[PDB]
């Protein structure tokens, strides 16, 4: 599971393992091609090149080399001349699967002429036009697939949530930029005395729509377009459980300080704040992979950035909530309860 | 290889890290940091945000590229040595050379379907992009080094005069070859586009006496005529040809040498399965995205190619290539 645990270095200490880091593009890109034309549907049973070759409209050579390519990393098993689907691949590749992946291949192969103008985005004080704030509204196969991708990614995590002992005797629940939604409907299917609140953007509407038909919560759940950035749109909220999860690393440190705030104000007393983030420490670089997070959150919208987990843990105090935690392999469970007298 | 989901979307995924460090090669960003900058002092120099040169520092903390010491970063020693564009051992024609192919190989489908060259093809973008064209030279010069080393204390050449180097390109093969057999003389023979690489290597190593270029294209049976040499070498290269025109050009080759002389052939191991050894079959696609009839042919079709010219074939496996030696009968 991708959201298990990361080593606190990852230095290169080699020239070897430089050239390798700058080559390793190539093997996405193949990946990205195999999933794009679905060739794995085709390999579900085997086939020759010759075949592979009439099926795609391929030169019968160069199908033949790709298949190789495929077939020595692990995705393809050549038998004879034919070649067939791998375990993992048929899991995971084809489009028939219930465990398909193809929603996250997408999501990272459409981001794939952004990060080379990584120069543009650390000289721009304002979103650059393929951002997500500016994509969304017109790239319905990106915001979809991102939003797909991310129900997927986050299912470790849900499962953790949900059990928390915080929902046992809460009656209500609000989840802002609750988005797709996966933690607030699987929270509310196993605790049946509760009722919900997502509060996002009209991008998120329609995901959150049928997250909640998809589990029978209709009765249960309302949707609210809200801006969390505006102190106005918490006037009156009030939840025994209030979620921030997986979302402050889009603020800017003034601006998720501001969201924390509001966020906590709608907690009631004896109540929780839960929010949900990358772990990382205050020296910015440990664990490394943190530091990735990071960059690729900045590299997705303009003030994209993983805040450290311990400032993060300090506003909510500044709050007034007492903190408690909860690791969830590479992410850190913040639980900020307000006491009752 | 790949044997999780894990594996596949970090698969999927590991294209980033390559794009960090070619735009931290592109920018000289390690030219600056040659003396330890805060984000703030960075972001002045590049006209950056603060904010967001702090991230990216961050990020190349975290990869070992740059050290955190207080509030400045420097260069690590790796670093320091590879990506500083004054070090003698800077990377940066291996680095650029790979960030020019990047819009090339989300274009997979479009060369499986293509019979013939296509724009960003070496074979079409070096005639029109001088700078793709040198990228690619020098970053094959330093990428050659390990195997030149071998070819060059290779004992065919302690009784030989003469030799050709075929497709030679850059020349670095040949040139330690002479270096280290002051008795040799050499001729290089390859395409209008190589002729500024070789050149650069005959007078790096004031070669110029000894070593000759001849424009020639391999596939025309012609230019081989008159040519004959103790030693005739053809060094990592017949990856650019169909296996039909890979027996042509070995033919050819193999015509080249003088009784009592060698052809070398220095080729990627690939067993005859194709998919063996694994890093092999990533070759071959490589090439194929590089050239139109970029392909990596089975070690033992080439050996066989080779003994039906008439030539006793000696085989040793170094790293990931084998060198084919075709010893070919004296009195002919």
């Amino acid at each position: 599971t991708i959201y298990e645990s990361t080593e606190d270095k990852a230095a290169l200490t080699s020239v070897v393992d430089l050239v390798k880091l700058s080559d390793q593009y190539r093997q996405s890109a193949i990946l990205h091609y195999a999933v794009a034309d679905k060739l794995f549907d085709l390999t579900q049973t085997g086939r020759t090149p010759a075949e592979v070759a009439a099926s795609f409209g391929m030169v019968e050579g160069k199908a033949a080399i790709l298949l190789h390519a495929l077939a020595a990393l692990g995705l393809l098993t050549k038998e004879g001349d034919a070649f067939r689907n791998t375990a993992l691949t048929e899991r995971y590749l084809t489009t028939t699967s219930a465990d398909y992946i193809g929603p996250i291949v997408e999501h990272q192969y459409l981001q794939w002429d952004n990060w080379p103008r990584l120069g543009e985005i650390l000289r721009s004080e304002k979103p650059l036009a393929f951002q997500q704030e500016s994509r969304f509204a017109h790239d319905t196969r990106a915001r979809d697939a991102f939003n797909d991708a991310m129900v997927r990614l986050s299912q470790p995590m849900v499962d953790v949530v949900s059990e928390l002992g915080v929902f046992a005797r809460a009656r209500t629940v609000i989840d802002l930029a609750g988005g797709h939604g996966t933690y607030l409907a699987q929270v509310l299917r196993r605790h049946p005395q509760l009722t919900g609140q997502i509060w996002d953007l009209p991008t998120t509407r329609d995901a959150a729509r049928k997250t909640i038909h998809a589990h029978d919560l209709g009765g249960r759940v309302e949707f609210f377009e809200k801006n969390l950035l505006d102190a106005r749109n918490f006037e009156g909220g009030a939840a025994d459980v209030v979620m921030l999860n997986d979302c402050l690393h889009y603020f800017d440190a003034r601006e998720a300080r501001e969201v924390i705030g509001h966020a906590a104000g709608l907690v009631k007393p004896g109540g929780a704040l839960l929010i949900l983030t990358m772990t990382m420490n205050d020296d910015r670089v440990t664990p490394a992979l943190s530091a990735d997070f990071s960059l690729h959150m900045m590299v997705n919208t303009n003030h994209g950035e993983l805040h450290p987990t311990p400032w993060i843990a300090g506003v909510v105090r500044d709050a007034g909530l007492a903190v408690g935690e909860r690791s969830i392999g590479r992410y850190t469970l913040l639980i900020g309860q307000r006491s009752s007298g």
